Protein backbone atom coordinates (compact mmCIF):
# COMPACT_ATOMS: atom_id res chain seq x y z
CA UNK A 1 0.00 0.00 0.00
CA UNK A 2 3.12 2.13 0.17
CA UNK A 3 2.00 3.50 -3.32
CA UNK A 4 -1.30 3.74 -5.24
CA UNK A 5 -2.19 1.14 -8.18
CA UNK A 6 -2.39 4.30 -10.25
CA UNK A 7 1.38 5.25 -9.46
CA UNK A 8 2.74 1.28 -10.17
CA UNK A 9 0.70 1.45 -13.36
CA UNK A 10 1.72 4.54 -15.01
CA UNK A 11 5.45 3.09 -13.89
CA UNK A 12 5.34 -0.27 -15.45
CA UNK A 13 4.08 1.43 -18.50
CA UNK A 14 7.02 3.59 -19.22
CA UNK A 15 9.43 0.38 -18.15
CA UNK A 16 6.98 -0.98 -20.89
CA UNK A 17 7.60 1.83 -23.57
CA UNK A 18 11.12 1.55 -23.04
CA UNK A 19 11.72 -2.26 -23.30
CA UNK A 20 9.83 -1.05 -26.35
CA UNK A 21 12.35 1.35 -27.40
CA UNK A 22 15.24 -0.80 -27.13
CA UNK A 23 14.01 -3.53 -29.09
CA UNK A 24 13.99 -1.50 -32.00
CA UNK A 25 16.93 0.65 -31.31
CA UNK A 26 18.98 -2.79 -31.63
CA UNK A 27 16.90 -3.80 -34.64
CA UNK A 28 17.74 -0.50 -36.68
CA UNK A 29 21.54 -0.91 -35.46
CA UNK A 30 21.97 -4.62 -36.99
CA UNK A 31 20.07 -2.93 -40.22
CA UNK A 32 23.61 -0.80 -40.39
CA UNK A 33 24.66 -4.52 -41.66
CA UNK A 34 22.81 -4.65 -44.72
CA UNK A 35 22.64 -8.38 -45.73
CA UNK A 36 22.02 -10.84 -48.79
CA UNK A 37 18.17 -12.12 -49.51
CA UNK A 38 19.21 -15.05 -50.96
CA UNK A 39 22.42 -16.71 -52.53
CA UNK A 40 23.44 -15.53 -56.18
CA UNK A 41 25.11 -13.51 -58.66
CA UNK A 42 25.39 -9.87 -57.62
CA UNK A 43 26.15 -7.22 -60.37
CA UNK A 44 26.80 -3.38 -60.40
CA UNK A 45 25.88 -1.70 -57.16
CA UNK A 46 23.65 1.57 -58.35
CA UNK A 47 24.36 3.32 -54.59
CA UNK A 48 28.20 4.24 -54.12
CA UNK A 49 30.05 4.46 -51.64
CA UNK A 50 28.87 7.18 -49.06
CA UNK A 51 25.98 7.94 -50.83
CA UNK A 52 23.18 8.80 -48.92
CA UNK B 1 -5.84 0.60 -3.54
CA UNK B 2 -6.88 3.89 -5.21
CA UNK B 3 -4.78 5.75 -2.52
CA UNK B 4 -1.60 4.60 -0.39
CA UNK B 5 -2.31 3.94 3.29
CA UNK B 6 0.15 7.12 3.79
CA UNK B 7 -2.02 9.34 2.03
CA UNK B 8 -5.32 7.80 4.03
CA UNK B 9 -2.95 8.06 7.43
CA UNK B 10 -2.58 12.05 6.76
CA UNK B 11 -6.14 12.62 6.11
CA UNK B 12 -7.57 10.99 9.06
CA UNK B 13 -4.77 12.78 10.87
CA UNK B 14 -5.80 16.33 9.80
CA UNK B 15 -9.22 15.39 10.58
CA UNK B 16 -8.55 13.99 14.04
CA UNK B 17 -7.08 17.47 14.92
CA UNK B 18 -10.09 19.17 13.57
CA UNK B 19 -12.78 17.23 15.66
CA UNK B 20 -10.06 18.59 18.22
CA UNK B 21 -9.74 21.99 17.40
CA UNK B 22 -13.85 22.30 17.36
CA UNK B 23 -14.42 20.99 21.08
CA UNK B 24 -11.59 23.65 22.14
CA UNK B 25 -13.16 26.45 20.44
CA UNK B 26 -16.26 25.03 21.71
CA UNK B 27 -15.33 25.17 25.00
CA UNK B 28 -14.56 28.80 25.03
CA UNK B 29 -16.90 30.21 23.12
CA UNK B 30 -19.11 29.12 26.30
CA UNK B 31 -17.04 30.59 28.79
CA UNK B 32 -17.93 33.40 27.45
CA UNK B 33 -21.19 34.03 29.36
CA UNK B 34 -19.87 34.44 32.80
CA UNK B 35 -22.22 32.45 34.76
CA UNK B 36 -23.47 32.84 38.76
CA UNK B 37 -22.07 29.40 40.90
CA UNK B 38 -24.87 30.02 42.88
CA UNK B 39 -27.86 31.45 44.16
CA UNK B 40 -27.58 34.48 46.46
CA UNK B 41 -26.68 37.89 47.06
CA UNK B 42 -23.93 39.48 44.69
CA UNK B 43 -22.16 42.57 45.94
CA UNK B 44 -20.09 45.18 43.98
CA UNK B 45 -18.49 44.09 40.69
CA UNK B 46 -15.23 44.60 41.35
CA UNK B 47 -14.66 45.56 37.34
CA UNK B 48 -16.31 47.78 35.10
CA UNK B 49 -17.94 47.75 31.86
CA UNK B 50 -14.74 47.67 29.04
CA UNK B 51 -12.07 46.31 31.29
CA UNK B 52 -10.29 43.88 30.23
Amino acid sequence: QAVSKQQYADANAAYLQSKAAVEQARINLRYTKVLSPISGRIGRSAVTEGAL
